[PDB]
């Protein structure tokens, strides 16, 4: 019963509730007083938990879902394809961070991931995401963005915990939405590619995108090599080594001497971009 767990006690007293609806592969929020499209943002785009609830079902909504803020008390942390087909942990990562950060955790909506949410404080020396080899991921936030509540509890951790995240150092690689203005950027302009179908040259369709991609980061050639990582065309190949260096490294090289044009802020020159779009 989705009331009684404590964590959603918790955050039940927060006005910071919101619904979501799945779209293509992507999680939407929406507004649950109105069934409009909400922002993280604003605060009257979301609700209380009743408004959520009544939300939910007035739309025909998939789940509940929690916006993160600045001023709350709330981390979440995302362990994403963490999980067998019998929904026990295959990652040896995620079961140490387990062991190390114990706090109220439920499955994901996918059944393949698992949310842990914290009250605390994340250290200000660590990236949001870390990929890791295998294909599993860690996501970590406080504010700016909403999480979905499941209410389906993972070992009976059902309780949110004030714990240290000094730990997730351990975890989560260290830093000495920019990136993600460019990827929304791009995917509103019809320049995001599909993944790849039965029929496809793949290395091919690497290179049309890396073109793409030298326009829109502007021949910045490590920003390049971040949002091909994310993008649908990510492969292990990528990282193989080839000759002095890896088959990614030389394509997005290539593709930088190639495209003669570049994309920039200050100029306005969507148009100016010479590929057409997926």
């Amino acid at each position: 019963m989705i009331m009684e767990i404590p964590a959603i006690k918790a955050l039940s007293r927060y006005a910071q509730w919101v619904i979501w609806k799945k779209e293509r592969d992507t999680k939407i929020p929406y507004n649950p007083n109105n069934g409009k499209k909400a922002s993280s943002t604003d605060p009257l785009a979301w609700g209380d938990i009743d408004e959520a609830q009544a939300g939910l079902v007035r739309y025909g909504a998939n789940g509940l879902g929690f916006v993160l803020t600045k001023s709350d008390p709330f981390v979440f942390i995302d362990l994403d394809h963490v999980l067998d087909e019998n929904k026990r942990v295959k990652c040896e990562w995620a079961r140490q961070l387990l062991k190390e950060i114990k706090s109220y955790t439920e499955i994901s909506p996918s059944g393949d991931g698992l949310h842990v949410v914290v009250s605390g404080k994340l250290p200000d020396y660590i990236k949001h995401k870390t990929k890791f080899d295998d294909g599993s991921a860690l996501e970590v936030y406080e504010s700016g963005r909403y999480m979905t509540i499941t209410g389906e509890v993972f070992d009976g951790r059902d309780d949110i915990k004030e714990l240290d995240l000094s730990i997730l150092g351990e975890f989560a690689e260290h830093k000495i939405l920019d990136d993600e203005a460019i990827i929304d950027l791009m995917k509103r302009k019809g320049q995001w590619p599909d993944a790849p179908k039965d029929g496809d040259d793949w290395s091919s369709l690497d290179m049309s995108f890396a073109n793409r991609l030298a326009f829109w980061c502007g021949k910045d050639i490590e920003r390049m090599d971040r949002i091909f990582r994310q993008s649908p065309l990510m492969r292990q190949k990528w990282d193989r080594p080839t000759a002095g260096s890896t088959y990614g490294r030389i394509t997005l090289k290539k593709a930088c001497d190639f495209v003669d044009s570049v994309y920039d802020p200050a100029l306005r020159n969507e148009s100016d971009c010479p590929f057409e779009p997926y």
